[PDB]
């Protein structure tokens, strides 16, 4: 058994999908499309059986710019890990995240996160890998709260409008919208929202897969959609292969703090499944929600689909 | 908006569906499979919009015998209640709920479960309603344990024999296996389990559904199984729908308790999956495990599908 780097995606993707692609169905053009993409310190370490691929570790230190953040070296990240069904408690587990964990360590990471990074796949342990909880416990990572994605299929109920409200429109973005919209982003989520939409147009997002909500002319929140004609496979619909022919997605979705409890996030938000409806989309999701903002979402029946621990470790 | 009893089982079935059916998808096979069955007092309280059916909560006692226990109708059971996505928050789930309790403490019901009934359609409150546990705590539920449906997909690995001592071995049943098997299920499950195969074997269940475990003639454990084929709607396969062609489950599964801890339900689970892989199964469940349980499935790359609160109310 070695352990070395591998940038043999074929092969990891294979072994993703024995292992755990009943539940998260992988595909190399996700898998290249996260790797190659993501802009932080990252590697992969692969566990070996001669030439054969049995296991691997993806981790990430936080060295690139988030916006207007920058980056903290203190945090890094265990993307995914998973060894083979059939060369499983023979260590080879604690061997590929000891050498991810003393990599990040000796680089200066004093925080390591499961998930959560930038070009995730997961924003935590999901609960699919709820065994895995005892074996990072085990090593140090505190179980937290949860995140989830919820599902709901936008052709099976009709929504009345919300409350008509003066001055406020909500509208796919044009290309005449991008300083507006940049503008927006660099006031009210200057941070990770704001790189994610700095860095998806370098890599063919459109305007199409962008709603504005504006008061007169100033753009006060925005949501990002997907059906399946978005080129970007973004988080919302990462496990496409689970949601049907005419799968969406929605996420992030977001309105300036000021506007916040007033009704304009459920405005945005029914606009924005008006609009998926009407390009023929059956099942979404709508990735990565808190507990606590889950109803918002449920008003239009969308329900936890997955969940998510978020798990920490403090290198003491 | 009146309450009142309600017999059009199709019109349940839809609401279902709009409501829950990404997740929890109904037909009316399956529905009346399970209600009518059952053998408890039960019941099915509507909502009604004049005609229109908005929402329904369906609820039992226990009155019924399980093997050779006598029921105890101190326990009652809400099995389901939805209500449509556009008459939330009107006050009518809890109409419902009030009218299922006042009726059940009225003969004599001292415990109420969510789900966990006979001819369930739920082990406790699904993750995907999670909302709902609030609902539930605020009524008195007391929110505890969780249990788990797995999901593996059975043609994509390959396991090794556990090693098998002499006299062991295992055979799918025979007609005249029936004598031995009850007798079985007399002395080591006779409550829950050796019911279900009293009612299974009158609504369809075959002998080819079951698998059995002996040492020398006498049996000393059972596994049940489910494919495409089984024409009993088992709780594994109630959600068909989701696990696309050449579906299929496992569970329950038992062994005679002088014989558990020396590696034969290990033997008796290993040679079950075989039996479904040789049917060309792909996509199963095994159903309402506890935690501590998971790993036991898991070394065969079952994982965690979907999770289920346990929840009980004591009527003051
Ligand atoms: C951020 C995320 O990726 S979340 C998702 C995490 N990944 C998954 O859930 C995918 C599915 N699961 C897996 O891939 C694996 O179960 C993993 C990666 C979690 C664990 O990998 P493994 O190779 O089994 O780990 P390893 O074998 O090192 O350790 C497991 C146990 O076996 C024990 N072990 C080590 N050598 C042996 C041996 N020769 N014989 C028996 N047991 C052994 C270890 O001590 C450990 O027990 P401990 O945790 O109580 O210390
Ligand atoms: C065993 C099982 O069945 S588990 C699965 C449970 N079912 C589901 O999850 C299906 C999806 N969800 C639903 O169907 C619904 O949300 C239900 C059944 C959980 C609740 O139905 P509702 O009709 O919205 O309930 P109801 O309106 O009485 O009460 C809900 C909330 O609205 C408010 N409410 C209560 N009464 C009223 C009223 N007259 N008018 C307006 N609002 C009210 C309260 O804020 C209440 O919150 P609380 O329950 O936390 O106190
Ligand atoms: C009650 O209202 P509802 O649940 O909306 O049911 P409907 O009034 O649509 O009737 C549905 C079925 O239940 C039947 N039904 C109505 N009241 C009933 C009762 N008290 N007992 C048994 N069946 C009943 C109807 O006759 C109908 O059956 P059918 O199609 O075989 O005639
Ligand atoms: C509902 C929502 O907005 N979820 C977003 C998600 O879409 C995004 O992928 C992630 C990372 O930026 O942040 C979450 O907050
Ligand atoms: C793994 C297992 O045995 N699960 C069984 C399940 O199959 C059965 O439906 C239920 C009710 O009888 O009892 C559970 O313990
Ligand atoms: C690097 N990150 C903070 C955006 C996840
Ligand atoms: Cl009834």
């Amino acid at each position: 058994m070695e352990i070395k780097e591998t940038y043999d995606f074929s092969s990891i993707v294979d072994l993703w999908n024995k292992n755990i692609g009943t539940v998260y169905p992988m595909n190399l053009e996700l898998f290249k499309q996260n790797y190659i993409n993501d802009r932080q310190r990252k590697k992969i370490m692969g566990a070996f059986n001669g030439e054969i691929l049995i296991g691997f570790v993806i981790y990430k230190q936080w060295t690139y710019k988030s916006g207007s953040l920058k980056p903290n070296h203190k945090i890094g990240y265990i993307n995914s890990i998973i060894v083979d069904i059939n060369f499983r408690h023979q260590g080879i587990g604690t061997k590929l995240l000891d050498a991810a964990e003393e990599e990040l360590i000796n680089s200066g990471v004093k925080i390591l996160r499961c998930g959560s990074d930038t070009y995730h796949f997961f924003p935590g342990i999901p609960l699919e890998c709820l065994p895995s909880e005892e074996f990072f416990l085990v090593r140090g990572y505190k179980m937290q709260d949860y995140f989830y994605d919820l599902i709901g299929d936008v052709s099976k109920v009709d929504f009345k409008k919300p409350s008509i409200k003066d001055g406020f429109k909500v509208n796919v973005m044009k290309p005449e919208d991008r300083k507006g919209l940049f503008e927006f982003l660099e006031k009210s989520f200057s941070g990770r929202w704001l790189e994610e939409f700095i860095e998806f147009f370098q890599v063919g997002m459109k305007e199409r897969d962008i709603v504005l909500i504006k008061y007169k002319t100033s753009v006060i929140g925005f949501s990002h959609i997907y059906d399946n004609k978005s080129s970007f496979i973004g988080p919302p619909i990462y496990w496409k292969a689970l949601l049907g022919h005419n799968y969406g997605g929605l996420g992030p979705i977001g309105i300036d703090k000021t506007y916040r409890k007033q009704g304009l996030g459920r405005l945005l938000l029914y606009e924005s499944l008006q609009i998926l409806k009407k390009r023929e989309v059956k099942k979404m999701v709508i990735n990565w929600t808190e507990k606590d903002i889950i109803n918002f979402y449920g008003r239009f029946n969308f329900m936890p689909w997955k969940a998510y621990r978020k798990a920490t470790k403090e290198v003491k």
